[PDB]
């Protein structure tokens, strides 16, 4: 089998996410950009588009990136001020471009009363670019060219305020910075343009112009102030951070307790047009734990455009205490045409809405429950302007899952809970978390795998496991503890068992491996197309929040099935994406290659992704597994955090994953959660993601990670703690086969410390994993072969 990867449909398809992605966050009309209208264009970034985020998801090599300037000339709706160009252009020879470990922002070009003067006398209307980038073990901080204007970009825009009456600001940037001297200083347009990869000119051009109407919607809560965040009080922390805020994380803590705290609220977004959302039929189905709600979305004014419909839910107060709203439901429309209209239909399961009992107060500990009360659903353009759809009463709480007490935290901590006050509003209260009362030791004991008696004359290749010719327990037992102990070493980077300047080689990584007909699976950054560090080029894809801001799954979807392809051109079967850690504060450096936070958008997004990866049979790796919400201090950190917290919020995103998106694959973090290492963790990696999501996979850590057992001391070598957890796989080392980094596989397997039915676990999920990847299908002669045309 052939395969065309067109790369002008690939062009196209990231393109659709560009121009679906763009938040228009305020417009006086000034936008769309008039046809024949000549633009000046302000901000030194503008000629170093930032195409993505810093660090292992911004090192895609590209031939061309089309910024803003270039996307503009070539919609062929509007002309640049070539002059002013020119003044970037030759002050930019004088103060180059720093690439740095890249700093977040560049220093601005000072302006005089001159040059912005004219500008306007020989234009119609000033852009104001601000650039950010971000990332990797840097977090964006609240100072002066990072969370903030620099002083020279504020004299910039109120230069521009001053001389020209039709003003549009663009923040093309990872992550949201503070809007609050912008909106002071009062442009007349403002549209957060993301990071939009190698293409994001072309696509922002089309939001511009008029050609695409833009419909992005924020998947963050903007607050007016960094302390009004929840998390801001116990974030930044190298050592330790406790998670306070518990459920309360975004949109769950400010329309619970804060409204007037925020400026744009979560599903924030408008357009060239206006819409009405009228609610429709809703019944509940309580045999079925579901609700159906349906609503019509009609474009009211004078421009076709999409809407998106959001649904949430608010749940009983109870004895938990909940949030106001939860999202459970979105759906974007297609193009509208003026005075036309789209019915949408919902059904939303209960597990959706759902709360867990980490307490026992509910009668249901260690459940996911609905309490006893009133359910009312809301649909609106976002979470603040959401109204009544429909409601339906529980007079018995609901179990929707018995699940059991893991991950729980080693030490007391005080908790927000939603108090209901005397007049019936809702006021934040702290009550303590109980501690962990789980027997680590007994829990591995009881549920010990068995293990499976080697036979070395045993002849069975992974071939016939695949075939179904043999079980894979047949073929496993051919494994010496020496063939184990090398199985669980990825190798890497750069290793030259797969495609050069990738992330890592795993299965077949020694002669006696890739004799059974192991496959060297190759992995390889990143969520915005492939790292190749040998310099070769791939599709630059728009950065994760971007992409969660379409609100479109399927736009999403439809990008990544061309990426499957570009995988299988590179041999690349493993992408090390997506990155989907919750946006727990908007400081964190990485958010630029996370989605939400919202874990319900969250999981939805990575699915998507997911499914794209999957058209061609290429994956995807969810990463990182879970609670690296702080890149400062991410090899030691500890987050410290319920039960409940992980269960609703921060794990709930890697089970859509798993139960929606299909994910086989999964990175564990630097870090620690609850007071040991995340690779070593038995209750992250076997009782949540295998015995209760029945997750069927691999884990594998992140690059050079830290293990240890609980109380003991980190190393990049406790592969043994690594096994215990059924943390599958170790990457990296320099060669597997000869043990580069000294692990303790085999010497704690001589004391009884490892049994090899832990071994024997992981090496049937590796195999398992790679026996269906396209390296197997190599070795079998039956793979894709792609060919790339259009260029
Ligand atoms: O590049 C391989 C890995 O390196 C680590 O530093 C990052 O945390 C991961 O996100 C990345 O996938």
């Amino acid at each position: 089998e052939k395969v065309i990867l067109d790369w002008n449909e690939y062009i196209e398809a990231a393109r659709s996410v560009v121009s679906e992605g763009c938040v228009l966050l305020e417009n006086n009309g000034t936008l769309p950009l008039e046809k024949g209208a000549v633009v000046s264009i302000f901000g030194r970034i503008q000629t170093h588009y930032y195409k993505s985020g810093t660090g292992s998801g911004g090192m895609v090599n590209v031939t061309h990136v089309v910024g803003v300037p270039e996307g503009l000339k070539l919609s062929e709706h509007v002309t640049v001020n070539e002059e002013l160009e020119n003044i970037y252009k030759e002050w930019e020879e004088e103060n180059p471009f720093d690439e740095g470990t890249e700093p977040w922002s560049q220093p601005e070009m000072e302006l005089t009363d001159e040059i912005v003067s004219n500008a306007s006398a020989k234009s119609d209307v000033a852009i104001v670019i601000i650039g950010r980038t971000a990332g990797e073990d840097k977090d964006f901080s609240d100072v002066a060219g990072a969370y903030k204007l620099s002083e020279t970009e504020e004299d910039m825009l109120r230069r521009v305020r001053k001389h020209f009456d039709k003003m549009v600001v663009l923040l093309n940037v990872g992550s949201l910075m503070d809007l609050n001297v912008i909106s002071e200083i009062n442009p007349d347009a403002l549209m957060v343009i993301w990071q939009g990869g190698m293409i994001g000119g072309l696509g922002t051009a089309d939001v511009l112009t008029g050609k695409v109407n833009p419909s992005g919607k924020l998947t963050d809560t903007i607050a007016y102030e960094i302390n009004d965040y929840p998390s801001t009080e116990n974030f930044g922390d190298p050592v330790r951070d406790y998670y306070a805020e518990d459920i309360y994380v975004g949109y769950r803590y400010f329309e619970t307790f804060e409204k007037s705290k925020v400026r744009y609220p979560f599903g924030y977004g408008i357009s060239y047009t206006e819409f009405e959302h009228t609610v429709g039929e809703f019944t509940a189905d309580i045999n079925s734990r579901t609700f159906t709600a349906s609503c019509t979305v009609k474009n009211t004014g004078s421009v076709a455009g999409k809407d998106v419909a959001q649904f949430y839910v608010s749940a009983p107060q109870g004895k938990l205490g909940k949030p106001e709203k939860v999202l459970v439901a979105f759906k974007k429309t297609g193009i509208l045409n003026p005075g036309k209209e789209e019915k949408i239909t919902v059904t939303v399961p209960f597990d959706r809405f759902a709360s867990f009992d980490d307490t026992g107060v509910t009668g249901a500990e260690s459940c996911f429950v609905l309490e006893a009360g009133e359910y009312t659903v809301y649909e609106g353009k976002n979470v603040r302007e959401s109204y009544k759809e429909g409601s339906f009463t529980l007079e018995e709480n609901i179990v929707t899952e018995k699940l059991s007490k893991a991950l729980a935290p080693m030490e007391s901590f005080k908790r927000m809970k939603a108090s209901e006050n005397s007049d019936g509003t809702l006021s934040v209260k702290y009550e303590d978390v109980p501690v962990s009362d789980v027997d680590e030791k007994k829990r591995r004991l009881d549920n010990m795998p068995v293990e499976i008696p080697q036979d070395f004359t045993a002849r069975y290749s992974l071939k016939d496991v695949l075939s179904g010719s043999v079980d894979m327990e047949k073929f496993i037992a051919r494994l010496s503890d020496d063939d184990l102990a090398c199985i669980v070493r990825g190798e890497g980077m750069g290793s030259s068992l797969v495609t050069a300047g990738t992330a890592a080689a795993f299965g077949g990584v020694s002669e006696y491996l890739r004799k059974m007909d192991i496959p060297a699976v190759c992995c390889d950054d990143g969520p915005s197309g492939m790292r190749l560090d040998s310099g070769a080029t791939a599709f630059s894809m728009p950065n994760g929040t971007m992409l969660a801001s379409t609100f479109n799954p399927d736009v999403i979807e439809r990008m990544y099935g061309f990426t499957s392809l570009e995988m299988i051109y590179n041999k690349v079967e493993c992408l090390l994406g997506p990155g989907m850690n919750i946006h727990r504060n908007p400081l964190n450096g990485r958010n630029f290659e996370y989605f939400s936070e919202d874990p319900y958008l969250n999981g939805t997004i990575a699915s998507a992704m997911l499914k794209g990866l999957h058209k061609y049979g290429s994956d995807g790796v969810a990463k990182h597994f879970c609670c690296n919400n702080q890149e400062l201090g991410r090899q030691a950190c500890d987050s410290v955090v319920s039960q409940r917290a992980l269960r609703e919020i921060y794990l709930k995103g890697f089970e859509i994953a798993v139960k929606e998106g299909g994910c086989k694959a999964f990175m564990t973090t630097y870090a620690q959660v609850n007071g040991m290492w995340t690779a070593g963790n038995y209750d992250l990696n076997t009782r949540i993601l295998r015995d209760e999501w029945g997750f069927k996979g691999i884990v594998m850590t992140d690059w050079w990670a830290q293990v240890n057992d609980r109380g003991g001391e980190p190393t990049k070598n406790n592969t043994a703690a690594m096994v215990r957890a059924q943390n599958d796989l170790y990457m990296v080392t320099a060669n597997a086969a000869m043990n580069s980094a000294n692990d303790n596989t085999l010497s704690q397997l001589s004391e009884g410390k490892l049994n090899r039915a832990e071994l024997q676990r992981c090496a049937m999920n590796i195999c398992e994993y790679a026996m269906n990847t396209m390296a197997m299908k190599r070795l079998c002669r039956n793979d894709i072969k792609v060919e790339i045309a259009g260029r």
